[PDB]
């Protein structure tokens, strides 16, 4: 549309002036708006009907039972790739894979060569996904041998929305409620889908009750009833009649009005700012040369200024640069603080459990004791992760201000006279739910004491496991932010060095060909300004 033409124009200008850095930047911006990747996470516990919901939604059997996070996005032809982790927070690796593989256990897909597979990304030719919606199927959780529901939080920082699937067999359990509040801390745009309305006749009150609950508990989430079963019948008989009846259109409007529409506005704004910034980088050299022509007596101040801003832009690429110091020290600090937070939470949990143990015959309540512990530990991991996420955002925010405070992105004339692979995946704590089940005054003492001891290592082992991922995660964040600002510093360094020589080369021209040169600089200047002002307000 207008933006494409705008991008098109600007890019053309950047290429004739040999600004290869701006063209690629504009190439990335253009790529962002056609493949927006608007990720919507489909969450919820075991047996609630999530996968059937996704299949009924997209009309395609790509979804499945699943053991690995699966991202479904638009592609004319079916295709699939594995997102494979690299050590020490390095950028994950994409590995194409034949579609026949998605059906079974890529957790240890041979192509992965023993590395941890974070997720699978597959394509599907569903008219629903063309606009840029991408659905993240989550593995089975809440069951024996499965992750806790809070493990789903690891998918949300990179998500734009969440659909919380909760079936209508009974009202919300406490774990569902704690998870919803935690999820909203990271991903505010969310909705509850009350599934299986077709199977349970009293489904109605439960939705209202749950709805009550949220308001009473302060959780702002809309509830959308639905039946995947009716939808499936609907495809078959070509009956719209059933579709209003399935209430699936209600799911789409929320996806349209609260997810797709909200995010599209946000994508256009960042791309217009990208166009404006690129144009202004080009304008700097144009107006610097103009000043050198039209105002010869200020060449000293013009060049002295430009030289200063260039060095500062170059020093910003230094190990010692304040923004990089703040970043490096902040990540190191946050890493230690996050581990400290977790172990504080776990210690509180372990202490409670040990008291519980000394209060009964652990051998007569071991299943319930184990269950409470696994839930408490997994929830603490969730609370720790949310806290860590909030602190990382605050740190990232501080580094941006620090960068900005140095004028390392400023390209106005002096007045005189992440496109890489994301690292999001499931959280990890314990091997699985229901899997911690380890081996008169004397019997009781021996038994009670051993359980606790078993409990404290279990708690310690998880802290160990969680801490490594926390560490590599922060390293990944450090890498992404560093790459971002070194790129900007290089562009700014570049734009300032062109402006400097352009001002020098203009002072060597003679009277005969200055006026000819200026006129074309004003034509050029006017064009960028038209572009800048012209696209600045399509905000």
């Amino acid at each position: 549309g207008v933006i494409v033409e705008l991008i098109d124009h600007t890019s053309a200008i950047a290429a004739a002036k040999d600004r290869a850095d701006l063209v690629e930047r504009l190439r990335a911006a253009k790529a962002r708006i056609s493949d927006p990747q608007i990720r919507v996470v489909i969450a919820g516990q075991l047996k609630q009907g999530k996968s059937q919901l996704l299949n009924s939604l997209l009309n395609i059997p790509v979804a499945r039972s699943t053991v690995l996070a699966t991202v479904v996005s638009y592609g004319e032809q079916a295709s699939a790739r594995l997102v494979v982790a690299r050590p020490d927070g390095a950028e994950p690796e994409l590995i194409e894979i034949p579609p026949s593989e998605v059906t079974t256990d890529l957790r240890r897909a041979p192509q992965a060569s023993g590395r941890q597979v974070l997720r699978v990304e597959v394509t599907a030719p569903s008219p629903l996904l063309k606009g840029g919606l991408a659905f993240v199927d989550t593995p089975g959780v809440g069951g024996h041998g499965q992750p806790h529901l809070s493990a789903t939080l690891g998918l949300l920082p990179d998500a734009d929305a969440m659909l919380m699937i909760s079936d209508t067999s009974q009202e919300f359990t406490e774990p569902e409620m704690k998870f919803i509040r935690q999820a909203l801390e990271i991903c505010p745009v969310a909705a509850i889908v009350a599934t299986k309305t077709d199977l349970y006749p009293h489904w109605r009150q439960i939705v209202d009750a749950n709805i009550a609950h949220l308001q009473r508990a302060g959780l702002n989430v809309p509830v959308i009833p639905a039946s995947s079963v009716l939808r499936s019948h609907a495809i078959s008989l070509n009956d719209k009649e059933l579709n209003e009846e399935s209430n699936f259109p209600a799911i789409v409007k929320f996806l349209s009005e609260h997810v797709l529409s909200r995010q599209n506005d946000r994508i256009r704004d960042q791309i217009v700012d990208e166009i404006r910034s690129a144009a202004e980088h080009l304008l700097l050299a144009v107006e610097s040369e103009l000043s050198s022509f039209n105002d010869p007596g200020e060449r000293e101040r013009l060049t002295a200024e430009l030289e200063r801003r260039k060095q500062e832009a170059q020093d910003a690429l230094q190990q010692t640069a304040l923004w990089q110091q703040v970043l490096s020290d902040g990540i190191a600090d946050l890493t230690a603080d996050v581990d400290h937070d977790l172990r504080h939470r776990f210690r509180i949990i372990a202490a409670h459990t040990e008291k519980v143990i000394d209060g009964c015959d652990p051998t007569l309540h071991w299943a319930e004791i184990g269950a409470e512990l696994e839930d408490a530990v997994a929830t603490a991991v969730g609370d720790n992760f949310v806290w860590a996420y909030q602190r990382a955002e605050a740190l990232a925010a501080e580094v941006a201000r620090t960068f900005t405070e140095a004028g390392l992105d400023a390209v106005q004339m002096p007045q005189i006279d992440y496109g890489g692979v994301l690292m999001f995946g499931m959280l990890t704590s314990f091997a699985g739910l229901g899997m911690f089940n380890p081996l008169m005054e004397n019997r009781m003492l021996r038994v009670r004491n051993e359980a606790k001891a078993n409990v404290r290592k279990f708690v310690d082992d998880v802290a160990f496991v969680v801490g490594k991922e926390s560490r590599d995660r922060l390293k990944g964040i450090q890498r992404q932010l560093r790459d971002h600002y070194r790129e900007i510093a290089n562009q700014t360094t570049r734009s300032l060095n062109e402006s400097l020589q352009a001002a020098i080369a203009a002072a060597k021209v003679e009277e005969a060909e200055r006026n000819t040169r200026v006129k074309e600089l004003e034509r050029q200047q006017n064009i960028l300004k038209q572009v800048v002002d012209h696209a600045a307000k399509l905000a």
